[PDB]
């Protein structure tokens, strides 16, 4: 479909069989979750934003269902304020920016 | 144009008369710029991000060039660690996802 921005771009997806709503944002390269006890292995990382940084845990090969379209790849858990789908899934489904 | 997302969207911006690189950001309400000096009058405001919230400068009605389009609106100034184009930007030069 085609997201118009006048409001934030929330899709809801699926991952680890939980609906959520996330971001679609071009701004991040990877994809950071809400705090949620997914099962497999993990490493810590640390990312950073306006504010700051924030400790996440990295996860590989997780698959996310957004609007449909399926995607696996990285995805960073940790005391976000918002899921953010980062480009990493976005190309993966497809996504591009026009105007 | 039509923007893949395999590469971070980054565009060359012209704003208060200085060519300047900054990154299309759907997951920004605002648009925000490292330090620089604008013309013109501006207010203190706070924003927040992934980090936490941070001092900025708040500039109205900025003329600011994306890309050969032309957008007037608010500008925040502050320390960002990128540059960034926000979906208040964004919606005046017609930005849209699709997929
Ligand atoms: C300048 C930071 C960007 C560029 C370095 C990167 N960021 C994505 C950006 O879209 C954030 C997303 C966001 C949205 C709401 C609340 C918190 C964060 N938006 C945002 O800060 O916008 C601010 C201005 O406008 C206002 O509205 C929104 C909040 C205010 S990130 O989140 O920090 C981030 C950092 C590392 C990674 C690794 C894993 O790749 C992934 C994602």
């Amino acid at each position: 479909p085609q997201i118009t921005l006048w409001k934030r771009p929330l899709v809801t997806i699926k991952i680890g069989g939980q609906l959520k709503e996330a971001l679609l944002d071009t701004g991040a390269d990877d994809t950071v979750l809400e705090e949620m006890n997914l099962p497999g292995r993990w490493k810590p990382k640390m990312i950073g934003g306006i504010g700051g940084f924030i400790k996440v845990r990295q996860y590989d090969q997780i698959l996310i269902e957004i609007c449909g379209h399926k995607a696996i790849g990285t995805v960073l858990v940790g005391p976000t304020p918002v899921n953010i789908i980062g480009r990493n899934l976005l190309t993966q489904i497809g996504c591009t920016l026009n105007f």
